[PDB]
């Protein structure tokens, strides 16, 4: 079961007829509250938000306590506060450490909720427990029930990010495999999941996988089902592969047979199958409660089986032969801190998550030396080669249509049954070259179309200081065919390219393109669709991660209060905050 | 290389016939600390140790410099400066802080040697650089050249100690799998390995073991040189699997060929094999330098192929088909902390180590309700149960044997093939039980000789506090032969068996044989020949590792003397030194 | 022996064409990474830089290992990997915490290094072993093996702070006295050098140099060269003594005779002397292996020995009556913190450093009233007065001439006995003030020619925070003959000078000439040839020294990549890195 929302509506407690006369605007705004939470999100799945109420106002002690027995029944994992009264600031908070929460005053004069809004808070970072503010720029009327525009966004863009935290809570990020080809990422640390994300990990051994395949621990129609899908809509791609190592077709289908398999394993090991109980398989029909895994893959899967390049492709993209479906968060290489940022991602923006290798950057004189003519447009100060080593979510073509017509990503709720097929269309399915991947594989190339909104993320852990977040909002380019020919060519041809130019800033690790690229801390990266550095930074705050590098713009940057409270420099104030609140779960 | 022991001459600096006074003296004292430990001492792999003395005596920074130059290009990991005299403190001590160091001040009046080290320790503990202190309980005259008893051990276990420190740097643990069935000590940490021991970990998928042995990556011919062995030196055991369970003597074969591979490939794997570059096969021949492995084994493997059993058992052995050798060091369930144990075991002893199952506690009480007779002798406080999961070096039948005739276990170079063979034979292999090892194996069990001193080490991970070692000394014990068949068909009757008697010292964890099953902090030991606590404990703080449980006596506790400066008490001192110097290596 | 740069060549371990294609070309990266340095590149004595290439190429831990055991025994403290292709991060990085690490990949599309470089970073922050980047702005083609400028750049700034690092490793500072007149930086703080720039302290008493001299404890045939050599050079200035306290001729050669037995004496206490071992000096012949000295002199030496002023200046030279040679480092005051920051600056040029009293701000205000003229060009904001009191290398005069016209100061392999002959031409030795040096003394006085390119520097020690660095970058400037003139005899006018221009930023303390003035932490400042602030920058974060104050290019600050980590704010980042990773050898 999903976690639930508590809207918490706090009044001055004092009768003579002044309690009296605030109970139906207090009310009133709880449930406005609840309301606009649930028409304009859902849930990652698609599931819709459920809010949870008191029963009464809150004035003290007393109504505080009875509301959260309400609240602890009903899985609430996230609070907010309303008001447009006065109320007795430390009397009436929420003393919950753990939950993100955040209080919400009326910006009035006959209702004076911002007031209570300014000593709750104090009262918050006062205790260690830091809240978010929500205050609204004009003064309203006491009698005005419509949220205004600055509000909704603060409180849709808090409710995001704290079901993300809320939603992480519990689960499972599955290991299968242990580190690939000395990957840091892959090296999976166990504490930074329970202690910053509270969540487990499970390994498993890639043997696992391989006795799933061979002993039928599988549904054997499903795979028929999955062949017949492959065969309708695959178009295949040029073998790269020199001849004596190029696969015949009865060779080749065996590896597309395993590589769907793989999908399917890998699928049914995260969130169970209810169909291996009814074959006397109970013990593995359970599955690990994991909302994110890692494949391993090279070395010792690879030199011998094919590769994952299609199970990853697939279980990352929005739609399969089952249908559309919400997209897994599967990451090549068992890069787990690749595969944070995927589930960052997709629980903020109930997308699908391309993983990427960050591969090459082209600087404008080199790209006129190799091609002989300038890169121009968005692409003018240098450009960036986003290409992972053989999977990438097919929703990354971004052949799926916004109501303008513009190329885009969306979430699984919204994607038709012609935008899946046309996302399929956009991709050829390409032969691993055996050298690298012994024992075959289908590569799912496409090339993602220009001028599209998205954000590239990694997290990354440092040894003395723990995780950080990177962030880096651009676009994708479009370039001319000739020129992405040769640039392609020369890099890896049968592998999924996105051409990325990064907004710049003229400051620090924004003032060149070359200058993003060489403070990224990794090899690999994570696209996520549109302009979303507000919320990852919100979140990172909310997970006391500090933000180590970004260029999102100052007056979007939204944290709990008592930031303001460690410095006005938005990065000075977030690592002495970070430093003192700790991980949320554990120390 | 072999790491080298430095040997410092130190000496007063002033001339007027004084210093040349005092050359011979002082230059003879160094070479006699050599002679005494390359006598007495080895390398755990069994070579000579070397020790380098400096050109000159040192008196100060310039003849200091020099021998450090000398040091640094043989490889030496430990020093011992000796002096007879006076000599000018903070300007003579070696300043290196990551090696093992001494010094020894000869105990006279004519010849203050005592004088200086006094001073030296001082230095020592003021630049927070540790060291520790030789100093014998007698005057002696200032002619006299032997070296009296008290000095010798000190001397002797100071290097023990030391070269295992040095011998562990650098060197790799080889985890074959990950994580076997959520066991702490199987979590794998870098870090704790990296810092504490400065070694580095590679991991290694269970799917590449599975890879050399169907593409036929090994010596072909050893195979089959191994299945001779086998067959003429196993005996076999009752086959206790039910009927429908078990194999035919066709199948049985070949979980026999399989268990040997095992053993031969993590072996290749560990130290590397030149036979596979005379085969083609280039990048596997290296190895991955590990002086330790483990094999993770269950689930995933076992649920499929053979077991470890007896690839764990001969490796871990002073012996094989290939005669008598270094016994290599093998963790079950890949249970790297048990791993690290057997390390610091083996390097402190060059003998086999036994992995076992702390597996019962078996009380007065309920001894004589079971068996109708109580226990006796040895055994009469209670006795612990301890038995691997079907492996454990076959050394510890004890069926080896010292110049009394008493039974022992041994370094491999004192090893007759007619005591290899002997091991062997009192060894029954039995077949794993298929429900538990779907893929078969065989065990390896003996019962180990009576009146035995062990000691039963292991090392803990404690979040917040960092490693800790528990130790407790005591011995083997002898049941009557009804009392042994009858607890052992209730436990597991298939596995090799060792009666535990943990010597008692009325106080703490030691009060009661419960309380020193109870205080174990995990569900697997090691353990070793002799009563080697104090080596361990030495070890220890030379690692910075807080020992949380022992048995050792007072007066045989060897540290550095800055830890007198921590406290009186052996245990405050203890923790609050390590909490002060920290990791060797890193942070 | 000398430190030598240890070179890695790293590759992808896989065979069956892969490796074999890259063995060549991954090989030569490596053999003309150490041509660069050994062409460009010298250490500070003048010797040649020797380097070392493992035996192969490393694509895993056997051969790192085996990489390792070669470059322990050849002394290599500093390392650059580099590689040409995808190679398996964590197990073919150096793990060693100690020496300064440098990665070089290739920014290749078919030789993609640089992405090897994002991922081996990675593991180097997650294990808390930081490492720098080199990574090329533009993409060579797989056939180009010219190193581009910022490649060569990065890799040099890197060598040359690298072996600065490892050329202080293990030798002295020797404090001859101790504190002078108060003076912090006098205070030698022994835990400082040992700790950050692994080094010891040897002090001595004052009394040990008057002993040399009265027992004839120096070379008595150099003594008569020395005098020799002063008559036909030295160019006495004006005695500015009041009449009753002149000396006569026979006094005043008294004291010369002592001033350069001084000089002879210091230097042989900093590196011995086979001279003292023929004349049956054996105990005083060895030194104290010094790279760094300071003589306290005041106040209780001054009162009734000759003064300092001709020994320092002489022995910081690049010349003495022996020829050219490698210039010393002798601070005066024993100021062993500005001992540091020249001790910095010679290892990071091969040239004679300049201590200076940071005496006067003169603003522009305050020079139009004095003197009726207004500061022009390069003075027009402000200038700094630099005037040690009495003494400096002869060196700062900048007679010595670059390749062009103009003057500077030169690397002593690059310097002719004609621009020896030059720099003491340029120089009056005037006689000390008798009220402040009653032991009398000559001073050397020039004057610095204008318009040289110079940065200042200084380590301070703050209690809480640690050792800390500033740096400024700027210009010496002449003044109109009348100007000078008045200034000079304001102040002190048989001192040397240099007028010193800071480069502004319009920020922090570099907002005009006055805050550059107000914000340095000592009375004393070290003046290097040229402008190297990012040598200082970059040796102070391989040294974890944070840089409180600097005027350097944003775009030239380079420091290991985990830096970037801890914020986008160079400063911040500085701190947090610096707090993190804390001294190199021991905390
Ligand atoms: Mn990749
Ligand atoms: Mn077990
Ligand atoms: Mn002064």
């Amino acid at each position: 079961s999903l976690p639930k929302i508590g809207i918490r509506p706090v009044i001055d407690g004092r009768r003579m007829g002044v309690r009296e006369s605030l109970e139906a605007q207090t009310m009133n705004m709880a449930k406005a509250t609840a309301a606009l939470i649930s028409e304009k999100l859902r849930h990652a799945c698609g599931a819709q938000i459920e809010c949870v109420i008191a029963d009464t106002c809150i004035a003290g002690m007393a109504e505080s306590a009875a509301c959260e027995e309400k609240f602890s029944r009903q899985n609430v994992g996230v609070t907010i506060t309303v008001t447009p009264c006065w109320c007795y600031g430390s009397e009436t908070i929420d003393m919950d450490p753990l939950r993100p929460k955040a209080i919400w005053g009326f910006n009035g004069t006959e209702r004076p909720g911002a007031v209570y809004l300014a000593a709750a808070l104090a009262a918050h970072s006062q205790k260690g427990i830091p809240a978010f503010s929500i205050y609204g720029h004009d003064v309203q009327d006491a009698d005005d029930t419509t949220i205004p525009a600055d509000v909704e966004e603060k409180l849709l863009r808090f409710a995001r990010a704290g079901l993300a935290v809320a939603s992480m809570k519990g689960k499972s990020y599955l290991s299968v495999g242990g580190v690939s080809m000395g990957i840091a990422g892959s090296i999976v640390d166990h504490n930074f999941f329970e202690s910053w994300l509270g969540m487990k990990v499970q390994a498993v051994d890639m043997t696992e996988l391989r006795r799933r395949i061979d002993q039928k621990i599988y549904d054997e129609v499903e795979l028929e089902m999955a062949l017949a899908w492959a065969d309708k809509n695959f178009r295949y791609g040029e073998d790269q592969n020199a001849q004596h190592y190029k696969r015949d077709e009865e060779q080749s289908r065996a590896v597309l047979k395993e590589s769907l398999l793989m999908a399917m394993c890998i699928r049914d090991m995260m969130q169970g199958n209810e169909k291996l109980a009814e074959k006397g398989l109970v013990e593995e029909s359970l599955g690990y409660n994991a909302i994110a895994a890692g494949f391993q893959g090279q070395r010792h899967w690879t030199d011998q089986y094919p590769n994952g390049d299609t199970a990853e492709a697939l279980l990352n993209s929005s739609f399969d032969w089952n249908g559309v479906r919400e997209p897994f968060v599967v990451a090549t290489e068992n890069d787990s801190l690749n595969g944070v940022a995927m589930l960052m991602g997709h629980q903020l923006t109930g997308t699908a998550q391309v993983f990427a290798d960050v591969r090459t950057y082209w600087s404008p004189d080199a790209v006129e030396r190799v091609t002989g003519q300038p890169l121009t447009g968005l692409a003018e100060h240098g450009i960036i080669h986003l290409i992972n080593s053989g999977s990438a979510a097919l929703d990354g073509s971004c052949q799926q249509r916004d109501e303008e017509g513009k190329p885009t990503m969306k979430p699984h709720w919204e994607i038709s049954q012609k935008e899946a097929d046309a996302c399929l269309a956009a991709t050829e399915w390409c032969p691993a070259i055996h050298e690298y991947f012994r024992g075959g594989g289908y590569s799912s190339r496409f090339l993602t179309e220009g001028g599209v909104p998205f954000t590239m993320t990694r997290v990354n852990l440092i040894k003395g200081l723990g995780p950080v977040l990177q962030i880096a909002e651009g676009w994708s380019v479009e370039l001319p065919k000739a020129m992405h020919d040769q640039l392609d060519a020369r890099t890896n041809s049968t592998w999924p390219t996105t051409w990325f130019a990064p907004r710049l800033t003229g400051k620090g690790p924004f003032a060149d393109v070359y200058s993003v690229m060489a403070n990224w801390g990794a090899n690999h990266g994570v696209l996520t669709i549109g302009h979303v550095g507000a919320d990852f930074i919100t979140l990172a705050a909310m997970l006391r991660i500090p933000v180590c590098m970004h260029n999102v713009e100052e007056g979007k940057i939204y944290r709990p209060s008592s930031w303001a409270a460690h410095g006005m420099d938005t990065e000075g104030q977030d690592y002495r905050a970070c430093q003192n609140y700790g991980p949320l779960y554990k120390r």
